[PDB]
């Protein structure tokens, strides 16, 4: 297993056809997990599964800029389960980053951040025995 956090560069940042790859298994009793597609210091696109918010489970996707926090985007649709494995699938298109998990469609993230090409890491944190994080063209 890969060690978490986990940062994976993306180099000359991120494009429309990049597809983005995230395989792993939820711990078992997992609380939350993190995919933060980070420019420098800010978070271009932050995607939270949160498993026990008030007893619900949602993800919660964000930007962070200069350090705060944005308007948040909620998905009540929740694919993840504890001790599962999972694969995450995030495709760069022009106006959005859309994710997949499982083969299926899950949501997709406006861009906030506009440089697309300086959204050059993606850090992998929280409760997930990582298998692998990868990327292409398509
Ligand atoms: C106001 O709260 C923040 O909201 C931000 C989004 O607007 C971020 O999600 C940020 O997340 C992390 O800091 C974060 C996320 C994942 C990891 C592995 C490490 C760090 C933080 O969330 C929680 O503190 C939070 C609040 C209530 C919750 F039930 C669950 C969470 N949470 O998952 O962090
Ligand atoms: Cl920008």
């Amino acid at each position: 297993m890969l060690i978490v956090p986990y940062n994976l560069p993306l180099p000359g940042g991120v494009v429309p056809r990049m597809l983005i790859t995230i395989l792993g298994t939820v711990k078992p009793n997992a609380n939350r997990i993190a995919l933060d597609f980070q420019r420098g210091n800010d978070v271009a696109f932050h995607f939270n599964p949160r498993f026990n918010e008030n007893n619900r489970r949602v993800i919660v996707c964000n930007t962070k800029l200069d350090n705060n926090w944005g308007r948040e985007e909620r998905q009540s649709v929740f694919p993840f389960e504890s001790g599962k494995p999972f694969k995450i699938q995030v495709l760069v298109e022009p106006d959005h980053f859309k994710v997949a998990v499982n083969d299926a469609h899950l949501l997709q993230y406006n861009h906030r951040v506009k440089k697309l090409n300086e959204i050059s890491k993606l850090g992998i944190s929280g409760d997930i025995d990582l298998t692998s994080a990868s990327y292409t063209m398509i």
